[PDB]
């Protein structure tokens, strides 16, 4: 219940932090993995911030308040936890620094930030899960359930006092970002994504793709957040491959609430059939993360490295399936 807020001592503490210099040059790279350095983790988003947007960009006080209070209001949930939330950030910094111009200083403000907050507040259960238990949540929110929870939780966090990193733009443009944000939260309902991807790859095809369009605008960064939000399978593979048990941890504790409830689960959430993963992820990879990457590539074409590390995860999936697999630690 209610909105957490961070500590003075925890937003000052991050005011305070400095990033150590061999990172500055990682940090740029797609395949960064911000995983050996969990205290640095809000420094990092500082710092992405303050390269792509400047230091500027927002009051140094507001933003680290800002940032401490969105790490406080998500749980200690296997997978859709404060991790993920500054791994879909750096996802989008990487994506923003090597298209930059094609952004704007409003756009790349707002994504940075969508990103952080794009899974506030996840209680490690899917829209699927909402819906068919019937949840409070999915009476007020009929579609992208969670989705549109989390844009709520971001508009929560910015209410705070002294959290409103926005205040200073002009009112036409602060209505302009708050619009950004909840596009590109809303547009991680993977079930919007099939059809986003789809009439990109048309548009794209045809040669009617138009960034000038705003409507046009809105999908290629809709796609962007798709991009960013399962990055996880565009690392090195046992990067990857550790990311899954967390993923899969959140999927099996769901699966036992709807055996609880007298419904067997989809076989990915079964924890009864764990055999069925390698599978299961070869479905996911040809389904979504490959065309995501393949149609990204094309609109964009700076972040191919994200579709060829996707590919070599892809081939690391089916050598499991082979019966290939070397010794792996969880
Ligand atoms: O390495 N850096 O700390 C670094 C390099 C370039 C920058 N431009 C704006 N902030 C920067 C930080
Ligand atoms: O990294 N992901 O976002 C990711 C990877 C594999 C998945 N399987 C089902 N959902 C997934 C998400
Ligand atoms: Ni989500
Ligand atoms: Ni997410």
């Amino acid at each position: 219940a209610g909105t957490s807020i961070c500590t003075s001592e925890e937003w000052q503490g991050l005011m305070q932090f400095t990033l150590p210099v061999r990172l500055c040059k990682e940090i740029e790279l797609f395949h960064f993995d911000i995983g050996p350095f969990e205290n640095m983790w809000p420094g990092i988003f500082v710092y992405m911030v303050h390269r792509s947007c400047g230091t500027s960009c927002f009051e140094l006080e507001k933003l680290c308040r800002f940032i401490m209070s969105v790490k406080k209001n998500y749980r200690r949930v296997p997978y859709h936890n404060w991790k993920h939330a500054v791994t879909v950030a750096h996802c989008m910094y990487a994506i923003l620094q090597n298209n930059h111009t094609l952004f704007t200083d409003l756009e790349r403000k707002g994504l940075l930030i969508a990103c952080l907050c794009h899974d506030l507040d996840h209680r490690g259960f899917s829209n699927s899960y909402l819906q068919k238990f019937d949840h409070p949540l999915a009476a007020l929110y009929s579609t992208s359930t969670m989705e549109q929870h989390h844009f709520s939780q971001t508009v929560s966090i910015l209410q705070l006092e002294g959290h409103n990193i926005f205040s200073t733009l002009s009112s036409s443009e602060y209505e302009q970002v708050l619009e950004i944000i909840r596009k590109a939260i809303i547009a991680t309902d993977l079930a919007l994504y099939f059809g986003n991807r789809k009439q990109l790859e048309e548009m794209y095809q045809t040669g009617s793709l138009n960034l000038n369009n705003q409507s046009h605008r809105d999908r290629v960064i809709g796609l962007m957040m798709t991009a960013c939000d399962l990055c996880s399978v565009t690392k090195l593979w046992p990067v990857t491959k550790l990311t899954a048990n967390d993923i899969y941890a959140e999927f099996w504790a769901e699966g036992d609430e709807m055996k609880k409830l007298g419904i067997q689960p989809i076989p990915m959430m079964d924890r009864d059939k764990k055999d069925e993963v390698p599978q299961g992820q070869l479905g996911f990879y040809n389904a979504v993360a490959i065309p995501c990457y393949t149609t990204l590539t094309q609109i964009l074409p700076p972040t191919e490295p994200l579709l060829k590390a996707c590919r070599d995860n892809l081939s690391q999936w089916e050598k499991v399936i082979r019966g290939e697999e070397t010794a792996t630690w969880i």
